[PDB]
Protein backbone atom coordinates (compact mmCIF):
# COMPACT_ATOMS: atom_id res chain seq x y z
CA UNK A 1 0.00 0.00 0.00
CA UNK A 2 1.37 3.40 -0.98
CA UNK A 3 0.22 7.03 -1.06
CA UNK A 4 -1.90 6.46 -4.17
CA UNK A 5 -3.72 3.51 -2.56
CA UNK A 6 -4.44 5.35 0.70
CA UNK A 7 -5.95 8.49 -0.85
CA UNK A 8 -7.83 6.49 -3.48
CA UNK A 9 -9.42 4.25 -0.86
CA UNK A 10 -10.45 7.27 1.22
CA UNK A 11 -12.11 8.92 -1.79
CA UNK A 12 -13.89 5.73 -2.88
CA UNK A 13 -15.11 4.94 0.65
CA UNK A 14 -16.64 8.41 1.02
CA UNK A 15 -18.16 8.48 -2.47
CA UNK A 16 -19.78 5.11 -1.78
CA UNK A 17 -20.88 6.19 1.71
CA UNK A 18 -22.76 9.05 0.01
CA UNK A 19 -24.25 6.56 -2.51
CA UNK A 20 -22.85 8.78 -5.26
CA UNK A 21 -22.02 7.39 -8.67
CA UNK A 22 -18.83 8.24 -10.54
CA UNK A 23 -20.92 9.87 -13.27
CA UNK A 24 -22.63 12.15 -10.77
CA UNK A 25 -19.31 13.06 -9.14
CA UNK A 26 -17.58 13.83 -12.47
CA UNK A 27 -20.41 15.94 -14.03
CA UNK A 28 -19.41 16.82 -17.62
CA UNK A 29 -15.84 15.50 -17.24
CA UNK A 30 -14.31 18.98 -17.73
CA UNK A 31 -12.34 18.67 -14.48
CA UNK A 32 -12.41 14.92 -13.77
CA UNK A 33 -13.39 12.02 -16.02
CA UNK A 34 -14.81 8.69 -14.89
CA UNK A 35 -11.71 6.79 -16.02
CA UNK A 36 -9.51 9.32 -14.18
CA UNK A 37 -11.57 8.80 -11.03
CA UNK A 38 -11.38 4.99 -11.40
CA UNK A 39 -7.59 5.13 -11.61
CA UNK A 40 -7.44 7.35 -8.52
CA UNK A 41 -9.77 5.09 -6.50
CA UNK A 42 -7.82 1.96 -7.53
CA UNK A 43 -4.54 3.55 -6.39
CA UNK A 44 -3.11 3.55 -9.93
CA UNK A 45 -2.94 7.34 -10.16
CA UNK A 46 -2.42 10.09 -7.65
CA UNK A 47 -4.73 13.10 -7.83
CA UNK A 48 -3.24 16.47 -8.62
CA UNK A 49 -4.03 19.40 -6.34
CA UNK A 50 -6.66 20.49 -8.87
CA UNK A 51 -8.36 17.07 -9.11
CA UNK A 52 -8.25 16.65 -5.33
CA UNK A 53 -9.82 20.09 -4.83
CA UNK A 54 -12.59 19.20 -7.31
CA UNK A 55 -13.24 15.83 -5.63
CA UNK A 56 -13.33 17.38 -2.15
CA UNK A 57 -15.82 20.00 -3.32
CA UNK A 58 -18.08 17.34 -4.89
CA UNK A 59 -17.93 15.24 -1.69
CA UNK A 60 -18.40 18.20 0.64
CA UNK A 61 -15.07 17.38 2.28
CA UNK A 62 -11.95 19.42 2.86
CA UNK A 63 -8.73 18.44 1.14
CA UNK A 64 -7.36 17.95 4.67
CA UNK A 65 -9.98 15.31 5.44
CA UNK A 66 -9.28 13.45 2.21
CA UNK A 67 -5.54 13.55 2.93
CA UNK A 68 -5.57 12.74 6.65
CA UNK A 69 -1.84 12.40 7.37
CA UNK A 70 -0.90 11.81 3.73
CA UNK A 71 1.38 14.40 2.11
CA UNK A 72 1.05 15.00 -1.63
CA UNK A 73 3.59 17.87 -1.66
CA UNK A 74 5.59 17.64 -4.90
CA UNK A 75 9.23 18.52 -4.10
CA UNK A 76 10.48 21.64 -5.83
CA UNK A 77 13.39 19.58 -7.16
CA UNK A 78 10.91 17.81 -9.46
CA UNK A 79 9.90 21.07 -11.14
CA UNK A 80 13.54 22.20 -11.23
CA UNK A 81 14.47 19.04 -13.16
CA UNK A 82 11.38 19.15 -15.39
CA UNK A 83 12.09 22.79 -16.27
CA UNK A 84 15.75 22.02 -16.92
CA UNK A 85 14.90 19.26 -19.36
CA UNK A 86 12.29 21.31 -21.23
CA UNK A 87 14.89 24.05 -21.64
CA UNK A 88 17.43 21.44 -22.83
CA UNK A 89 17.48 21.76 -26.64
CA UNK A 90 18.40 18.70 -28.68
CA UNK A 91 19.04 20.57 -31.96
CA UNK A 92 18.21 17.23 -33.64
CA UNK A 93 21.60 16.00 -32.36
CA UNK A 94 21.16 12.26 -31.63
CA UNK A 95 23.57 12.40 -28.67
CA UNK A 96 21.55 15.23 -27.12
CA UNK A 97 18.28 13.43 -27.86
CA UNK A 98 19.61 10.44 -25.94
CA UNK A 99 20.78 12.64 -23.04
CA UNK A 100 17.36 14.31 -22.84
CA UNK A 101 15.58 10.94 -22.83
CA UNK A 102 17.91 9.86 -20.01
CA UNK A 103 16.90 12.98 -18.02
CA UNK A 104 13.21 12.23 -18.55
CA UNK A 105 13.54 8.68 -17.21
CA UNK A 106 15.64 9.92 -14.28
CA UNK A 107 12.93 12.33 -13.13
CA UNK A 108 10.11 9.88 -13.86
CA UNK A 109 11.67 7.14 -11.72
CA UNK A 110 12.88 9.43 -8.92
CA UNK A 111 9.47 11.03 -8.40
CA UNK A 112 7.07 8.37 -9.71
CA UNK A 113 5.37 7.68 -6.38
CA UNK A 114 4.61 11.37 -5.64
CA UNK A 115 3.54 12.57 -9.14
CA UNK A 116 -0.07 12.94 -10.28
CA UNK A 117 -1.26 11.38 -13.52
CA UNK A 118 -1.01 14.66 -15.46
CA UNK A 119 2.70 15.06 -14.70
CA UNK A 120 3.58 11.47 -15.55
CA UNK A 121 1.70 11.82 -18.83
CA UNK A 122 3.68 15.00 -19.61
CA UNK A 123 6.90 13.00 -19.19
CA UNK A 124 5.55 10.10 -21.31
CA UNK A 125 4.64 12.57 -24.08
CA UNK A 126 8.14 14.05 -24.15
CA UNK A 127 9.69 10.58 -24.21
CA UNK A 128 7.44 9.32 -27.02
CA UNK A 129 7.83 12.43 -29.18
CA UNK A 130 11.61 12.59 -28.70
CA UNK A 131 12.10 8.88 -29.35
CA UNK A 132 9.62 9.00 -32.27
CA UNK A 133 7.65 6.21 -30.64
CA UNK A 134 4.34 5.61 -32.42
CA UNK A 135 1.43 6.55 -30.20
CA UNK A 136 -0.26 3.35 -31.43
CA UNK A 137 2.40 1.30 -29.60
CA UNK A 138 1.75 3.07 -26.27
CA UNK A 139 -1.78 2.03 -25.25
CA UNK A 140 -1.74 2.93 -21.54
CA UNK A 141 -0.32 6.37 -22.32
CA UNK A 142 -2.94 6.68 -25.07
CA UNK A 143 -5.85 5.91 -22.74
CA UNK A 144 -4.68 8.60 -20.31
CA UNK A 145 -3.95 11.07 -23.12
CA UNK A 146 -7.47 10.58 -24.55
CA UNK A 147 -9.20 11.97 -21.47
CA UNK A 148 -6.69 14.76 -20.87
CA UNK A 149 -7.18 15.88 -24.48
CA UNK A 150 -10.98 15.79 -24.11
CA UNK A 151 -10.43 18.22 -21.23
CA UNK A 152 -7.83 20.40 -22.97
CA UNK A 153 -9.85 20.71 -26.18
CA UNK A 154 -12.60 22.50 -24.20
CA UNK A 155 -10.17 25.05 -22.67
CA UNK A 156 -9.23 28.50 -23.97
CA UNK A 157 -6.31 29.19 -21.59
CA UNK A 158 -3.54 26.56 -21.75
CA UNK A 159 -0.96 25.74 -19.07
CA UNK A 160 2.46 24.33 -20.00
CA UNK A 161 1.05 20.83 -19.47
CA UNK A 162 -1.93 21.64 -21.70
CA UNK A 163 0.43 22.74 -24.48
CA UNK A 164 2.29 19.43 -24.18
CA UNK A 165 -0.98 17.50 -24.48
CA UNK A 166 -1.63 19.65 -27.56
CA UNK A 167 1.86 18.78 -28.86
CA UNK A 168 0.99 15.08 -28.52
CA UNK A 169 -2.21 15.77 -30.50
CA UNK A 170 -0.10 17.31 -33.28
CA UNK A 171 2.09 14.17 -33.05
CA UNK A 172 -1.06 12.12 -33.84
CA UNK A 173 -1.55 14.25 -36.97
CA UNK A 174 2.00 13.80 -38.33
CA UNK A 175 1.87 12.52 -41.91
CA UNK A 176 -1.89 11.88 -41.65
CA UNK A 177 -3.95 12.71 -44.75
CA UNK A 178 -7.23 12.31 -42.84
CA UNK A 179 -7.87 14.62 -39.90
CA UNK A 180 -10.73 16.58 -38.32
CA UNK A 181 -10.13 20.01 -39.86
CA UNK A 182 -12.57 21.85 -37.57
CA UNK A 183 -10.87 20.54 -34.42
CA UNK A 184 -7.45 21.49 -35.82
CA UNK A 185 -8.58 25.04 -36.61
CA UNK A 186 -10.12 25.36 -33.14
CA UNK A 187 -6.89 24.20 -31.46
CA UNK A 188 -4.76 26.42 -33.75
CA UNK A 189 -6.79 29.54 -32.99
CA UNK A 190 -6.61 29.04 -29.24
CA UNK A 191 -2.86 28.39 -29.28
CA UNK A 192 -2.38 31.64 -31.22
CA UNK A 193 -4.38 33.48 -28.53
CA UNK A 194 -2.18 32.40 -25.58
CA UNK A 195 -0.34 35.29 -24.00
CA UNK A 196 3.45 35.41 -24.01
CA UNK A 197 4.91 36.32 -20.60
CA UNK A 198 8.34 35.80 -19.00
CA UNK A 199 8.01 32.03 -18.43
CA UNK A 200 10.78 30.60 -20.62
CA UNK A 201 9.55 27.04 -20.02
CA UNK A 202 6.04 27.93 -21.19
CA UNK A 203 7.35 29.93 -24.15
CA UNK A 204 9.61 27.11 -25.38
CA UNK A 205 6.73 24.63 -25.34
CA UNK A 206 4.49 27.21 -27.01
CA UNK A 207 7.19 27.82 -29.65
CA UNK A 208 7.47 24.13 -30.47
CA UNK A 209 3.69 23.91 -30.80
CA UNK A 210 3.76 26.85 -33.25
CA UNK A 211 6.42 25.06 -35.33
CA UNK A 212 4.29 21.91 -35.35
CA UNK A 213 1.31 23.97 -36.52
CA UNK A 214 3.34 25.60 -39.29
CA UNK A 215 4.66 22.23 -40.48
CA UNK A 216 1.18 20.68 -40.61
CA UNK A 217 -0.20 23.70 -42.50
CA UNK A 218 2.53 23.32 -45.13
CA UNK A 219 1.77 19.58 -45.24
CA UNK A 220 -1.98 20.21 -45.67
CA UNK A 221 -1.40 23.17 -48.04
CA UNK A 222 -3.60 25.28 -45.73
CA UNK A 223 -2.07 28.73 -45.23
CA UNK A 224 -4.86 30.62 -43.48
CA UNK A 225 -3.40 32.40 -40.42
CA UNK A 226 0.09 31.21 -41.42
CA UNK A 227 1.59 34.68 -41.05
CA UNK A 228 -0.09 34.84 -37.64
CA UNK A 229 1.80 31.68 -36.67
CA UNK A 230 5.06 33.18 -37.97
CA UNK A 231 4.51 36.45 -36.09
CA UNK A 232 3.70 34.71 -32.82
CA UNK A 233 6.79 32.51 -33.14
CA UNK A 234 8.93 35.63 -33.64
CA UNK A 235 7.34 37.24 -30.59
CA UNK A 236 8.14 34.17 -28.47
CA UNK A 237 11.72 34.26 -29.76
CA UNK A 238 12.00 37.90 -28.70
CA UNK A 239 10.42 37.41 -25.26
CA UNK A 240 12.61 34.43 -24.32
CA UNK A 241 15.69 35.31 -26.46
CA UNK A 242 15.47 32.02 -28.40
CA UNK A 243 17.76 33.28 -31.12
CA UNK A 244 19.05 29.92 -32.38
CA UNK A 245 15.45 29.17 -33.48
CA UNK A 246 15.04 32.37 -35.48
CA UNK A 247 16.53 31.01 -38.75
CA UNK A 248 13.87 28.26 -38.75
CA UNK A 249 11.17 30.96 -38.64
CA UNK A 250 12.70 32.82 -41.58
CA UNK A 251 12.60 29.47 -43.39
CA UNK A 252 8.87 29.28 -42.55
CA UNK A 253 8.31 32.68 -44.16
CA UNK A 254 10.20 31.43 -47.22
CA UNK A 255 7.93 28.38 -47.51
CA UNK A 256 4.91 30.69 -47.28
CA UNK A 257 6.23 32.93 -50.06
CA UNK A 258 7.22 29.93 -52.20
CA UNK A 259 4.24 27.61 -51.72
CA UNK A 260 1.32 30.00 -51.09
CA UNK A 261 2.36 33.28 -52.74
CA UNK A 262 4.49 31.61 -55.46
CA UNK A 263 6.99 34.46 -55.04
CA UNK A 264 10.38 32.85 -55.62
CA UNK A 265 12.24 36.14 -55.10
CA UNK A 266 10.82 36.78 -51.63
CA UNK A 267 11.25 33.11 -50.76
CA UNK A 268 14.93 33.31 -51.71
CA UNK A 269 15.33 36.50 -49.66
CA UNK A 270 13.85 34.84 -46.56
CA UNK A 271 16.16 31.85 -47.04
CA UNK A 272 19.06 34.32 -47.25
CA UNK A 273 18.00 35.97 -43.99
CA UNK A 274 17.95 32.56 -42.30
CA UNK A 275 21.38 31.67 -43.73
CA UNK A 276 22.98 34.96 -42.70
CA UNK A 277 21.52 34.62 -39.20
CA UNK A 278 22.81 31.04 -38.84
CA UNK A 279 26.19 32.24 -40.13
CA UNK A 280 26.36 35.16 -37.71
CA UNK A 281 25.50 32.70 -34.90
CA UNK A 282 28.43 30.57 -36.21
CA UNK A 283 26.15 27.50 -36.30
CA UNK A 284 27.66 25.81 -39.36
CA UNK A 285 25.45 22.69 -39.06
CA UNK A 286 22.34 24.87 -39.14
CA UNK A 287 23.74 27.15 -41.86
CA UNK A 288 24.50 24.27 -44.25
CA UNK A 289 21.17 22.60 -43.51
CA UNK A 290 19.32 25.78 -44.51
CA UNK A 291 21.48 26.26 -47.61
CA UNK A 292 20.53 22.70 -48.63
CA UNK A 293 16.86 23.57 -48.11
CA UNK A 294 17.15 26.67 -50.29
CA UNK A 295 18.67 24.62 -53.13
CA UNK A 296 16.24 21.71 -52.70
CA UNK A 297 13.39 24.22 -53.10
CA UNK A 298 14.87 25.36 -56.44
CA UNK A 299 15.94 28.84 -55.31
Amino acid sequence: MNLKDSIGLRIKTERERQQMSREVLCLDGAELTVRQLIRIEKGESLPSLDRLSYIAKRLGKSMTELLDQDNITIPDEYYEMKNRLIKFPTYRNPDRIKSKLTLIEEVYEKFFDILPEEELLTLDILENILSFTSWEESPKVEEIYEDLFEQVKRKRKFSTNDLLVIDYYFFHLYGRKQYDKKLFERIIKRVLNQEIWTDDVYNIVLFNDLMAIAALKIFHNSFSDFLTVVDKALAVIEKSQLYSYKPSVFVLKAKYELLHKENKKEAAENYDKAIVFASVLEDSVLEESIKAGKLADGL
